[PDB]
């Protein structure tokens, strides 16, 4: 069966992360793409119930929100996911364990201890529209 | 359109078999299948999990979550599972409850034995017949 791939949006809080993945995901399911937008915050209610804030915990929840995606890929989805990942080591990892998995990994970052993504796929910033944002990952996917 | 849970649980008891060729047999069809493996999901999600006694009602909690995750997302999820004891099997059942998705457990028989399974499989079956007794389940 089709394997998806994975966009992982990194960004400071109120960048519009959830924004525009959210309507990335409609945009993608007018498509006919089961996108699927998977937030770790409600991954926190049940799969990672164990979990707290402290910096260990939140590296351990970015470590298996990477592999939910790799998961929901195998399983065809077009995986959407915000997440602030404020260290490059977040990224570095999510990126690995796509790579191992042979996922297609997208980064995105929404622009406004935060370290700066120096090579992102696609670089947002509050200009543009919401809507053309979304469009911006849609195109960078069909490229 | 929701996903449903089969829960494969029993001793070598054909499990993993079963779990396999119904997602083949379905994946056939056009239904989404998808075993869930938990020591596939040890090497990777599950690895900083070890193998105490906590761990492993740790893994299988994990597990139930993954499965309604997936089901919730439109698959079946087919699970041979490593659940000998009766409360591991009325957690996953549970997660499942409070998440909507329906849960159909499948007892292979040849640990603690289902005493109410939606399904026994009998080990004088092909497993050709038992398969298509668990699709035959899923399609009624």
């Amino acid at each position: 069966p089709p394997r998806g791939k994975t966009v992982w949006f990194t960004g400071l809080s109120g960048s519009g992360k959830s924004s525009v993945a959210m309507l990335v995901e409609r945009k993608l399911l007018e498509k006919g793409i089961s996108a699927y937008v998977l937030d770790g915050d409600n991954l926190r209610h049940g799969l990672n119930a164990d979990l707290g804030f402290s910096m260990a915990d939140r590296a351990e929840n970015l470590r298996r929100l990477s592999h939910v995606a790799t998961l929901l890929a195998d399983c065809g989805h077009l995986v959407l996911v915000p997440a602030i990942s404020p260290l490059a080591e977040h990224r570095a990892l999510a990126r690995k364990v796509h790579a191992d998995a042979g996922i297609d990994f997208f980064e995105v970052f929404c622009d406004t201890p935060y370290q700066r993504p120096k090579n992102p796929d696609l670089r947002l910033t509050p200009d543009r529209s919401i809507d053309e944002q979304a469009q911006e990952v849609i195109d960078l996917l069909e490229s």
